[PDB]
């Protein structure tokens, strides 16, 4: 026998990603490196392994896309809804989309992209939203100035509460 | 922080359900049948107790369709995928799709309604697959020479109790 | 690491079986007398049971087809290879195929189906090849002699290892 | 006389043949590239590898695109590097390499010796790795040549099944 | 003169539980599970029914701990006393220790938690101990079985000797 | 007065065994069949009913070792005192130790583990031994080239009846 | 021969310590962090060395209880008493137990543990009260904003006149 | 004439051991490589030599046992107590027991065998626990990442100021 889950978490730690298409503000370079620190950010105080495909189903699938994009959440134009993602579960579940009328950056400009991206993956891996002001599940986007990134106690947390922490 | 609560139970005992629409493959009738049995394997040996609607919104929704039919889990022809429920919980949560590009029947030919359906509401109710390959809640479809399966009985008595 | 596992038996004891279709050279109710009688040999000596279902899937299915007829595992023509079957298991696990350029009987002539049917289901359930001369499973196919059939024991006690004993 | 529990060669004396080539490296670095890929597992085992120029071989080596003679076709580059059947008969032990793939000697496209290794471990009954480190993990990673050391994970394997050498 | 009353039975239907502290060796919900288990197992066979506080005091006060934890009951190390449970009554009474020292699991392993929770509870609830070998409250831990697990009749007759039917 | 409890018999059906350690004489798979072979040949006759633990106190604890290991009940080296069980009961009861200086095989060669097993075995469900030369739990290792005798049939069934 | 010491103190710089169990209110992990910190404080100003035991007895053996819990300093309840611990010396020396009736978190609200443990790990090390209100080792509980923790002078002071400074 | 030595070592550099049985965690060859590299350890840093015997008496016997396995040290099921060896001596004098009831791996997971056997081996040739932190003759078990195993300097030292250095 077998009861589901209880709570949306991933029943392995070996994951999968697959960056399927790109953005048009940043070069391929610039956008693969905002990603693997992403999941770095999530890594590095778990025992999640995080594998890049190239091409494939991956359990993480990775799109840029406006407006209507193949679910039920169709971004929205420049501004408001950033980027979203599905909790872990089958097929659509762990993706992430990122809306592309967005001006997605490296930096301090439009939106940066390896924040965004952190906290989306943050839901991809079983977090909701915190309502700890600094954390990086809080649920509006803050650039605090670029430096070292280390990852807000609450975050650390949230994540270990799920899937303990790294060795 | 927050994560997602599970909804792994009905909170409740009095579960409704409503069948949508209808196969070409069988009567009304043999449909309705089919859908309670498979409802009653689930209800004698648990307390959870199943009453169906013709209209309006219902815990568990039942409904045939084919390919993209409007949850973004796809169906895929003849063969393949045969159904999918969704776990307990509010809106889509408990309903059940069928794919009608298979042949349901009441019998060995092409599926059992009854049998697929059966499954189908071991997911509404809580359960997911089994390791067990004589289990009704294994993932693979066999048509055998109807009794639960003792490990189908654990499963389900773990979440709701004996009842009675 | 992981290996494969493996299904040297079926997990359960009341196993189906369908005739797909059926060879020129018998009547639809000689091929089935010969296919009961095929499995009534291995049922009688294990708590095995068998149910035919005329349409759908069964655990063990059963087809008269020609050179390639779907596996990859080719036929031959007249003579050489007979028949095959899979070991247990799922899918394609415990079907059995008799090659259709065989002349099948219900006597000496041609190839008797009733014993190739026998010596094919032993694989569909468990058992490889003997070197026993005498036995049911053994390569090379030997029409005696007896005119009753009784299982020989090198078989007998090959199936009941498995399945344990008649009643 | 019961079916085998493992699929595992009963035998220890394996042979192979390289049933054609791929344009994308000479005929020597193909021939040493499967060489030392067996040279991988029967470092570790009482295993033995004969190659065969024609005939039947246990393990059949070919290159293909699109369909090829099986139920798993090909899916140009990119996708499916390559496959090989488990232990058994006929298609049993024989590897797939996927020639809308280039095949290097080097970290260019995808290293043969490396996705032949890999194959041949299915080839000789190792499923896949959960471990990240291993051989037999899922999805190709290069990590720089170096000298190949079988990592832990894939030596315990493939020796569960054949014990290890002399 | 007087005697001491009762009747260490319940003289209430309705009772309260609280898991103070928790073993290392299990997580908070697994040992939730466990204890939510074990008390199902016998308010599905009476009128008892059971409530989790996450404060205060309870009638059944749940902790873990080990040697001297403050009843002058001290627990012994490995093996030997696995729990102990106070017959019914005020205060001390009604409550299960845990010996920390033993592995506690929800398996075969060390000492399933569920199944030494059960019988304690039976303590909790007005049972001393069974000649029933095959009885849930024999003295004796033993873990068959035997999966999905039915109350023993002599313990369904021993609370509904106590409590009734449900 | 008072006596002792009887052992005569697992006042349940339903048992369980464990495989604590292995021989070197032979792989884990070899052994697990062995053993499993040996509580079917009395499972078969009875309505006694066996399952694995691979953790924890099962009934039936089976485990290899030498010399003393731990019962006072010392094993001599190579041939004579082959393995042991314990009568019905709790604890140490219904244990099978197997004497790891002797050779154990699935054939003719040292000692066949599956058939000393199963004389074991005979023991941890009440049995003692038979002045029946034929029977399993004749006191005696003999391997004449698998049906349960007759004598042994009766033995367990005269304990636990037919099944 | 030998004199007993002239303060309690340990005779060793190799010091374990066991968790024995955990509170309802945070996540073992999160308890374990706070202990490893707390133990941290101490160990970075001295050559004093922390292992953990899973099970045996430790020199420092914590637990979480209520009320009665087997000493002569029973609880009392939420607030009030918060925790102890026992200066070094054999058997309950070194020990430190804590108050499951409090709420224990790894953040400002109700108690932090990591900030509680590190006051009476100090105890544990052979510490008494500071008179010092900016000590950690003040008897009287302070929480002053998730910084950086640095072990105030005061209580640098009085640990290295116990046992010096490490490496 | 002769006296007793002056500490518990072994007066001749061959040695031998035998596996008298094994766990069911690991594969036979696992095992047998597993106290292989653990002899390694030593007698890679002394003139010692190890022979491995496959039945007889040996001078280090090995087995894996449960509770009482027929000495005055019962193990107590998972966790706790490990493992155990005798100092050199006749008899019982350098075996070496393994309880298991532990989860004896080769990785990181349960207990590795390798590490506690080698650790017990030292036992098994004269050494104590050390009170470095960093040694394998620490008494507490410390898995410190899979890397190729250099053996700490402490217990180089220790080793080899009772059988001096390999030649
Ligand atoms: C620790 N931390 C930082 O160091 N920095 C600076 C920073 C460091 C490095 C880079 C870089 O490598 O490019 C960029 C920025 C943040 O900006 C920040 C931001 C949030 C948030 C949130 C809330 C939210 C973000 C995104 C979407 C929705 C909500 C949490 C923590 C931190
Ligand atoms: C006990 N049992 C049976 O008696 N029969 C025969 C049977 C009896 C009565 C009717 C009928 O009233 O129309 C039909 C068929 C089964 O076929 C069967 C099948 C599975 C399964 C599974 C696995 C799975 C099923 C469906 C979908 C996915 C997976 C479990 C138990 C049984
Ligand atoms: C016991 N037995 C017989 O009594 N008879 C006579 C016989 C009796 C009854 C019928 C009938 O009812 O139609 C037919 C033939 C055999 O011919 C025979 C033959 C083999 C074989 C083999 C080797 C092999 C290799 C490959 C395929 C099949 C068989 C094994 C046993 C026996
Ligand atoms: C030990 N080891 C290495 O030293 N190197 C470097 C290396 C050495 C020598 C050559 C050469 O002679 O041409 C090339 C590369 C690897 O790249 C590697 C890679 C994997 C893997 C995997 C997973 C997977 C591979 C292929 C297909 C699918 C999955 C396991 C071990 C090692
Ligand atoms: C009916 N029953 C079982 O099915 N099983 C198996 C079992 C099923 C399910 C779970 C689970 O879901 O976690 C665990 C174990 C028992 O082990 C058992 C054990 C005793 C006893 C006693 C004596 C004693 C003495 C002291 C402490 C505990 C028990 C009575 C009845 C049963
Ligand atoms: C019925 N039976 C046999 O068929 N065979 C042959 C045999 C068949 C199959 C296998 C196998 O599957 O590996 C092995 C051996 C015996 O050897 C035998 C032996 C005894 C005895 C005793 C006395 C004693 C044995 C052990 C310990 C103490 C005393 C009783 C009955 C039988
Ligand atoms: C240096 N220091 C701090 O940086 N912070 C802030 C702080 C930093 C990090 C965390 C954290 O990681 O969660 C929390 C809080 C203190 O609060 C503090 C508090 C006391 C005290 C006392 C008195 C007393 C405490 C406990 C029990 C009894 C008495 C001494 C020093 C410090
Ligand atoms: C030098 N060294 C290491 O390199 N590694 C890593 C390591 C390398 C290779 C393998 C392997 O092949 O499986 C495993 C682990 C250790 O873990 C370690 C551990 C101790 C200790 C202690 C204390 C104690 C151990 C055992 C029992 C009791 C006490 C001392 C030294 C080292
Ligand atoms: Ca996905
Ligand atoms: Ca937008
Ligand atoms: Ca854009
Ligand atoms: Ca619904
Ligand atoms: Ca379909
Ligand atoms: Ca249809
Ligand atoms: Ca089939
Ligand atoms: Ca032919
Ligand atoms: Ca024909
Ligand atoms: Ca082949
Ligand atoms: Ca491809
Ligand atoms: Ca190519
Ligand atoms: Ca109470
Ligand atoms: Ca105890
Ligand atoms: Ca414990
Ligand atoms: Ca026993
Ligand atoms: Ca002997
Ligand atoms: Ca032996
Ligand atoms: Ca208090
Ligand atoms: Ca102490
Ligand atoms: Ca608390
Ligand atoms: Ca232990
Ligand atoms: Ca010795
Ligand atoms: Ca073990
Ligand atoms: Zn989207
Ligand atoms: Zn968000
Ligand atoms: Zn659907
Ligand atoms: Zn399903
Ligand atoms: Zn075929
Ligand atoms: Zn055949
Ligand atoms: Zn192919
Ligand atoms: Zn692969
Ligand atoms: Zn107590
Ligand atoms: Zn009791
Ligand atoms: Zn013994
Ligand atoms: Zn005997
Ligand atoms: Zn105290
Ligand atoms: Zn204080
Ligand atoms: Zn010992
Ligand atoms: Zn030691």
């Amino acid at each position: 026998y077998n009861v589901f889950p209880r709570t949306l978490k991933w029943s392995k730690m070996n994951l999968t990603y697959r960056i399927v298409n790109y953005t048009p503000d940043m070069t391929h370079s610039e956008v693969e490196k905002a990603f693997k620190k992403a999941f770095k950010v999530w890594s590095d105080v778990t025992p999640l392994n995080f594998t890049r495909l190239h091409d494939g189903i991956a359990d993480i699938m990775i799109s840029f896309g406006i407006k209507e994009h193949g679910d039920f959440y169709p971004f929205d134009g420049p501004s408001g809804l950033l980027a979203h993602a599905f909790p872990p579960g089958p097929n659509y579940g762990g993706d992430a989309h990122f809306d592309d009328d967005e001006t997605w950056t490296s930096s301090s400009k439009g939106y940066n992209l390896f924040l965004v991206a952190a906290h989306e993956f943050g839901h991809s891996l079983g977090l909701d939203h915190s309502k700890d002001p600094g954390a990086l599940m809080f649920p509006i986007y803050t650039y605090t100035g670029k430096s070292h990134f280390m990852l807000p106690d609450d975050d650390v947390q949230g994540i270990q509460s799920l899937y303990g922490p790294g060795d």
